[PDB]
């Protein structure tokens, strides 16, 4: 595979026409008033989430990504194709790694790395994971995964749908009440979608959903000069001995594999690989 | 029914060495910490709700009911038995009328009486009938609701139960987000329900959970001089017609009820079970 410069270069330059990818990473203190009612990507105009004071405060008070520039940047979905690839090496090599809803990296290191830059934050990681924070066992449990993250960036689409909502109160009040204990950059973007949907529209990919792995490589394309894919891969059996595979690296060796096309972006971003755009892994690393 | 107001007074006095009233009645800005973290009466300890200084923003400086006495209260529980009870006018006429789980009374006011100077809220009734405030409509329907109690006292219990923590800061964010547009007193009781079980234990009567009812007897009897109920009758009959009855007027107990029958027979409390006209 060799990496078409010129034909990425073009791609992120057609990104920013559509995309302020500095400024839609995040609202900023200074971009929302207190009080003010957000509406949901993703819902029925009715729904709405008043920003309180707190909220506010736990915005950055700049774009997170104003003036970066990574050279080589992996982005990092989860699919179970990386079980047993032993990219971990590759993928930490990198200037900077995205990865996707707090994914676990130790227990699985070898293969998926342990550097993390970014991690997004679907809310709904919480009530699954962290059983909304009711008790001190999972207060804790959420601190610990928060204090490995170091000065990482969580990125938390609170404003897509608006099941969120409780959530969303939920974070925003430990974050408060951690205040000082904790490096992790939090970064909030507001109603993005229907500028990111305009940029795939023209590459005739338009689902009810993009995915967060999409998301994360149209940011990246704004900041990084070569994209490097990793755990992309929406399919059930691994591509080269066709075993059964989990839909998550992390799920169980054994599980069974709505929104999304997830394969209509898939071959988008293989084809974009076949061009030079970005290099997709499919494969073992090592 | 002829009031007895010796046994009412020496029941005050009672459970008044258990609970005290005044204070139980609602937590007061000085009396939580920033990220002091409070469990739940009915739940494991492991369960915990850390206070926002949101949350404290919005507790009173001192308990709504310090040094008020009104002479007749009404405590309005919620019973099928209302419909048609034409009790609205009796209700009205006492100094103070206390309501249970913010229940609807415009579009029932014949029966149940419009007049309300307290009335609880269930955190579930933000579910239930408010969907979490997640719409704009919900929004304004509870806004114009909390408007209609003028200076009323809303009294909700949120920490009794784990499941409450989560509409708690709902409750916290909008009113924070309309603070300064409503005169509703909102008082917030903490953990009191050991030391309420303490005065109905002496009775013979503990259950997993006193209902809301009891709870607001309880309180009534430390600032009214005398109590009469109504909507209380657990039961799916009327007493009177004999006909089905639906469990709410806008539709243990058992042992709970048939301890406020006794008190009635006892002369400390009237509990209406008929028709006031
Ligand atoms: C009771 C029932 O089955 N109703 C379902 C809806 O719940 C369902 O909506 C999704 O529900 C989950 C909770 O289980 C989440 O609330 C989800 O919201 C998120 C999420 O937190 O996971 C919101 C994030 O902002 C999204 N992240 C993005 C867009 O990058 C995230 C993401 O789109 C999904 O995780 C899909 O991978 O969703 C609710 O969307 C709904 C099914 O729709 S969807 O497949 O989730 O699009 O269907 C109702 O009947
Ligand atoms: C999964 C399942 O079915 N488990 C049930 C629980 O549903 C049930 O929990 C009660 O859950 C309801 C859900 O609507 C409420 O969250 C309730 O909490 C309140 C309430 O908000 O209504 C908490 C209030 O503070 C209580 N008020 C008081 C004590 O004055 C109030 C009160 O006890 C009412 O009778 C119930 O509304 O409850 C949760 O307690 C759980 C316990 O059942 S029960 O409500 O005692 O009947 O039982 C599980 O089986
Ligand atoms: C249970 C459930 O519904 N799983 C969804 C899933 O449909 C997926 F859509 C997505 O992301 P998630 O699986 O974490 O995976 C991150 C990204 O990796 C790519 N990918 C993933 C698996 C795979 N086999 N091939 C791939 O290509 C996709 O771009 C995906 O967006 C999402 O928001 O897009 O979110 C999860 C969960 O909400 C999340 O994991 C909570 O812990
Ligand atoms: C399903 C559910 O969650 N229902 C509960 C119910 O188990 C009951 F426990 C209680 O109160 P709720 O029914 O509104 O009624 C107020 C009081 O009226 C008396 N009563 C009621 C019905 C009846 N036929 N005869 C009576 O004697 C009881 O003293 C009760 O305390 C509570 O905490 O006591 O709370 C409600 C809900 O939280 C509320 O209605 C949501 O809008
Ligand atoms: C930015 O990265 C490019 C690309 O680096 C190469 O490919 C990466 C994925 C990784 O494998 C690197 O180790 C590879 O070197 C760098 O461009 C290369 O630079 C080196 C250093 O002089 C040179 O030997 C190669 O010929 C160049 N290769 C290509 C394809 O352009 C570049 O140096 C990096 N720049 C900075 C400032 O980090
Ligand atoms: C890099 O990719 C681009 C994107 O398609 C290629 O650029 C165009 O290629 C076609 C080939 O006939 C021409 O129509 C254009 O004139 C090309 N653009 C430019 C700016 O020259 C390019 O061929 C690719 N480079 C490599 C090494 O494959
Ligand atoms: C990307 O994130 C990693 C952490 O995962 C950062 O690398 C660490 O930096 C600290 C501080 O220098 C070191 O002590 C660690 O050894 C590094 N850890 C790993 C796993 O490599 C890295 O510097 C971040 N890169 C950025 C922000 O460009
Ligand atoms: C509810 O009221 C009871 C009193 O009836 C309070 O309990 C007393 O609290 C003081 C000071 O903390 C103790 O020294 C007493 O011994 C307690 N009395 C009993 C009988 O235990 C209680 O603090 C009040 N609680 C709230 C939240 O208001
Ligand atoms: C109890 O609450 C009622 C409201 O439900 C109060 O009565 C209202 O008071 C205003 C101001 O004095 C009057 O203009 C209204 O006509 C009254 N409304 C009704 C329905 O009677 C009443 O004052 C409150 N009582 C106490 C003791 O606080
Ligand atoms: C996202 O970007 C567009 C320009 O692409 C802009 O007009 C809009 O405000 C942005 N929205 C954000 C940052 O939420
Ligand atoms: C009223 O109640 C008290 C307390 O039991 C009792 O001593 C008194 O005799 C009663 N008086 C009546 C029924 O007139
Ligand atoms: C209490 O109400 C009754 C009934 O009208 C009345 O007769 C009695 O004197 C009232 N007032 C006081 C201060 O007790």
């Amino acid at each position: 595979w060799k990496f078409n410069r010129t034909a990425f270069l073009h791609q992120r330059q057609e990104i920013l026409q559509h995309v302020d990818v500095i400024k839609n990473f995040s609202l900023t203190k200074n971009s929302v008033r207190i009080g003010q009612l957000m509406h949901y990507d993703y819902s029925s105009h009715k729904y709405v989430f008043s920003i309180s004071n707190n909220f506010r405060s736990l915005l950055p008070d700049v774009s997170p990504i104003m003036n970066k520039h990574y050279n080589i940047c992996a982005v990092v979905g989860n699919s179970g194709i990386l079980t047993g690839s032993q990219c971990g090496q590759e993928i930490d090599k990198s200037d900077f790694v995205f990865r996707c809803n707090f994914a676990p990296t130790e227990a699985f290191q070898r293969d998926v790395g342990r550097k993390t830059n970014l991690t997004t934050f679907n809310p709904s990681i919480l009530e699954k994971y962290y059983n909304n924070l009711l008790t001190i066992q999972d207060r804790n449990n959420f601190f610990l995964s928060l204090k490995k993250l170091d000065g990482a960036i969580l990125w938390i689409p609170a404003f897509f749908f608006h099941t969120s909502a409780t959530v969303t109160r939920t974070l925003v009040d430990f974050f408060v009440e951690h205040r000082g204990q904790l490096k992790v950059q939090l970064a909030w973007p507001g109603n993005i979608m229907q500028h990111v949907n305009r940029y795939w529209k023209n590459k005739h990919l338009s689902p009810k959903r993009l995915s967060t792995g999409i998301l994360m490589y149209t940011l990246a394309s704004a900041i990084c000069e070569e994209i490097h894919l990793y755990g992309f891969w929406p399919f059930g059996f691994d591509p080269n001995t066709r075993e059964d595979l989990p839909y998550h690296y992390y799920d169980k060796k054994g599980t069974k594999f709505e929104s999304h096309q997830l394969p209509a972006e898939f071959q988008l971003l293989y084809r974009m690989h076949g061009e030079g755009l970005t290099k997709l892994t499919l494969s073992h690393c090592a």
